[PDB]
């Protein structure tokens, strides 16, 4: 079952310019009716390139709790609809508190900030 | 000078599975701080294959007022982060009212619902 808050390995290549590419973890951010009843998910990329949030659309995740190669950052400015066939293995699942920070950074990202 | 609510022509290809592909209009949904400073924008795909919003993640836009080929639909479940270089000509920009429907559909799409 694909749940919002799941983190999967996914090949994001090919990409252009500053789009995040590579085989990497991504977190599911699509609502759960969409995850269940549609062939696509929306995800946010995760990078181990940095371990500290630089901007308010970044959210940190710790390797000790989440089974990643490295302390990492979720990039809510790099979001994409992905076909489900791009999801490889299921790495982890984020806590409810981690998902609140994600909800926040995503509202800032999309200017929904006027809640 | 890209701004939230602008509509551009952009090339989405190559894609996989049910990801929207091809050269087509997209609406900018990224916050304006990111549009000013970032090398990437976040967009939602527009399609003319349908003209009516069947689901609450779809927003109808009218052809004459927005200068499109057909009565179209913004697909808030088809989102992409694109390098600015993918954006060809600006086509139009959505009204504030219409942008509010877009925001509602996006809350639902990304499960920020309750907000």
């Amino acid at each position: 079952m694909i749940r919002r808050g799941d983190v999967y390995l996914a090949d994001l290549s090919p990409v252009q310019g500053s789009e995040q590419g590579g085989v990497r973890p991504v977190v599911i951010i699509q609502n759960d009716t969409g995850n269940k009843y549609s062939p696509t998910v929306i995800v946010a990329a995760i990078t181990g390139r940095i371990n500290k949030a630089k901007i308010p659309t970044h959210v940190e995740i710790e390797k000790k709790k989440y089974k990643l190669d490295k302390d990492s950052v979720i990039l809510l400015e790099q979001i994409r609809t992905l076909d489900k066939k791009r999801l490889k293995e299921k790495l982890t699942y984020l806590s409810d508190d981690k998902m609140k920070e994600v909800d926040n950074a995503l509202m800032i990202s999309l200017g929904l900030n006027a809640v």
